[PDB]
């Protein structure tokens, strides 16, 4: 994500997301600030580890899939996909 | 529970567990020692206790 002006306040002044974790930060402050090195990271997981995105966490997921450092500065966001990706569907794979 | 070998990452890497909170110590932590006076305790409670 690169060379554009981000509001932010769209994103977590809307409904879907029951999780909008930030860490270095404070969510108030995120329209006042410069960014350097924006990336956006994008998955699917299962209802019950969400949990495991954090630093600092232990679980399949975060032990063989996605591993976030312990001093990491950016927002973890999560919402419920039910109606998208719910029927049988069978090409979501994790590792195990 | 006492005399024999117990491996703790089965159990936390494994997918039916909706909590697992440990208090005293880490979990990557429990391969690592030994431990004194091993007792487990279950029940069965509501949904939201």
């Amino acid at each position: 994500i690169s060379n554009c002006v981000a509001d932010y306040s769209v994103l977590y002044n809307s409904a879907s997301f029951s999780t909008f974790k930030c860490y270095g930060v404070s969510p108030t402050k995120l329209n006042d600030l410069c960014f350097t090195n924006v990336y956006a990271d994008s998955f699917v997981i299962r209802g019950d580890e969400v949990r495991q995105i954090a630093p600092g966490q232990t679980g399949k997921i975060a032990d063989y899939n996605y591993k976030l450092p312990d001093d990491f500065t950016g927002c973890v966001i999560a919402w419920n996909s039910n109606n998208l990706d719910s029927k049988g569907n069978y090409n979501y794979l994790y590792r195990l």
